[PDB]
């Protein structure tokens, strides 16, 4: 079991690619190791990058054990529970691991209209179609309007609908092979749109 540098997720087991998964398993579900690991890793909660000490914005995983759950799935030991692990074909279906167990939902931004908050990060809608075969998991639906000025982004309030530009949004979904961090898919109008950070 090998963790990718500066990783707290993505590993390489048996010589496939992993990732630790959001996806709690309850200690009940949980049967035999299947491979015996140990590895403490510091990470800085704010840029979530891997320390060497202890700072006051961190947080400290002991990552131990690959076991199988009672589903046949794979779960690895992390802290004081199980989590769920997957093949990288999955990233972006399902979230990785979230530091905050031991933000994540989807909003426009309230600036600027183009723009989609997640996760403590800011995306940027373009007008790059997302083809239905790039088109992944189903996460949730926005079902908002919104009308702005066309060259800044500022949102118009209802009781006032300079040019002007109205956004219908309606689903958001993964893209396949992209964890939802890098990239996702918003429906603007009558397409999917391809939303990227900034």
């Amino acid at each position: 079991v090998r963790f990718d540098e500066g990783s707290y997720t993505n590993f390489i087991y048996d010589n496939k690619s992993y990732f630790v998964t959001d996806k709690e398993i309850p200690q009940e579900n949980v049967n035999n190791s299947k491979v015996k690991f140990y590895k403490l890793l510091i990470v800085d909660m704010k840029s979530e990058k891997l320390l060497s000490s202890s700072n006051k914005n961190s947080v400290t995983l002991v990552l131990n054990n690959i076991y199988e759950a009672s589903d046949k799935s794979l779960c690895m030991g992390i802290n004081d529970r199980y989590y769920k692990i997957l093949p990288e074909s999955d990233k972006g279906a399902v979230k990785a691991l979230r530091l905050q167990n031991f933000d994540d939902n989807f909003v426009i931004d309230k600036n600027d209209s183009r723009k989609i908050d997640y996760m403590g990060n800011i995306y940027s809608i373009s007008d790059t179609t997302v083809s239905d075969e790039e088109l992944g998991e189903y996460q949730d639906v926005l079902a908002e309007v919104r009308v702005f000025d066309s060259v800044s982004g500022k949102s118009i309030p209802r009781s006032e609908w300079q040019s002007r530009t109205e956004w219908d949004y309606g689903e958001i979904h993964s893209i396949r092979g992209k964890s939802l961090t890098e990239a996702f898919a918003v429906e603007i109008n009558d397409d999917f749109k391809l939303a990227t950070k900034v």
